[PDB]
């Protein structure tokens, strides 16, 4: 079974738990990867309802179970906030242009 679902791409919480840990180090070390550069700033304008404050982070969790390292991000975002706690599993897939619907 998944523990997250974006559109048909199914992950596990190690899946989760794997990127959000490469995501938070990058953040540490002030670094980004890719031409979009991830992570960077996500903004709640979608308004879902995270249980963890904000600012909040967004960078790529891959169908391939391969952490990101720049090339293609693909629709999913795994998101964190400041103090490394997850905050929820988006995506672009089925949401019109630059918005988000969430993961379930
Ligand atoms: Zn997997």
């Amino acid at each position: 079974a998944c523990d997250y679902t974006c559109g048909s791409n199914c992950y596990s919480s190690s899946d989760v738990s794997t990127a959000q840990a490469a995501g938070y180090k990058l953040h540490e070390d002030g670094e980004t990867v890719g031409s979009n550069s991830y992570p960077h700033k996500y903004n709640n304008y979608e308004g879902f309802d995270f249980s963890v404050s904000s600012p909040y982070y967004e960078w790529p969790i891959l169908s391939s179970g391969d952490v990101y390292s720049g090339g293609s991000p693909g629709a999913d975002r795994v998101v964190f906030n400041e103090n490394n706690q997850l905050a929820g599993v988006i995506t672009h897939t089925g949401a019109s242009g630059n918005n988000f619907v969430e993961c379930t």
